[PDB]
């Protein structure tokens, strides 16, 4: 197990979004469903010219999975998946500037709901979530787990859970005040809300 920190200013965003009196939270799962369909775009794309990419998984798709018992909402997608390299990355995002923009933004009058404009809408999970887990897997590498419950670092390691032929598996462990997340309806409701015309099958889970 390996433990980094984060950059300054992603811990600053961090604490900024864990910290900040907001009450549209909801808007964490637009941020990552928006993620995900990025994602599988990017595969997809791949595919256009080397149909072999798709070996590891030829549907293109995005699952919600909640589980009260654990308290923990799941999103997999069968997106690109990232490298070990993209996960130390902030998530194979530039969350330097983003996060730079986005405080220059929130301080002229934005506000949350905006932070996927700025290319870091992942960092949003942590207004729902204590911890998140992102388990993932690129063809070109090997199944990564990272892990933060934010004050200040995380940790990679290779997977030796249920292996993944590609993609990304976003676990969110939920605050004890934000189980409403779990519940059907509500999720449903959010899902029809903000991600419409999202072009992939998202297929809410029973339990
Ligand atoms: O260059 C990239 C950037 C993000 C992702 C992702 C990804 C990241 C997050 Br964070 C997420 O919530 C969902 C995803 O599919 N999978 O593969 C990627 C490749």
């Amino acid at each position: 197990v390996e433990t980094f920190a984060f950059q300054a200013e992603i811990a600053q965003l961090m604490s900024l979004i864990i910290n900040t009196f907001y009450s549209n939270k909801e808007i964490f799962l637009r941020e990552l469903i928006s993620n995900s369909s990025d994602a599988l775009d990017k595969i997809r794309y791949e595919s256009l010219t080397d149909p072999s990419k798709l070996d590891s998984g030829k549907e293109l798709h995005i699952n919600l999975i909640p589980n009260k018992q654990d308290r923990t909402l799941t999103i997999v997608d069968t997106g690109i998946g990232m490298t070990k390299a993209d996960l130390i990355n902030n998530l194979g995002t530039i969350a330097k500037s983003g996060t730079k923009a986005f405080m220059e933004a929130l301080q002229a009058g934005a506000d949350i709901s905006m932070i996927g404009q700025f290319g870091v809408g992942f960092y949003s999970a942590y207004l729902v979530a204590e911890k998140v887990t992102v388990i993932t897997k690129h063809n070109d590498d090997e199944q990564y787990a990272w892990e933060s419950s934010a004050g200040g670092s995380f940790t990679v390691r290779t997977d030796t859970g249920e292996p993944m032929g590609r993609g990304t598996k976003v676990i969110l462990h939920l605050k004890e005040d934000q189980t409403e997340y779990l519940e059907e309806r509500r999720i449903k409701e959010i899902v029809k809300k903000h991600s419409q015309f999202i072009g992939y099958p998202i297929t809410l889970f029973v339990e």
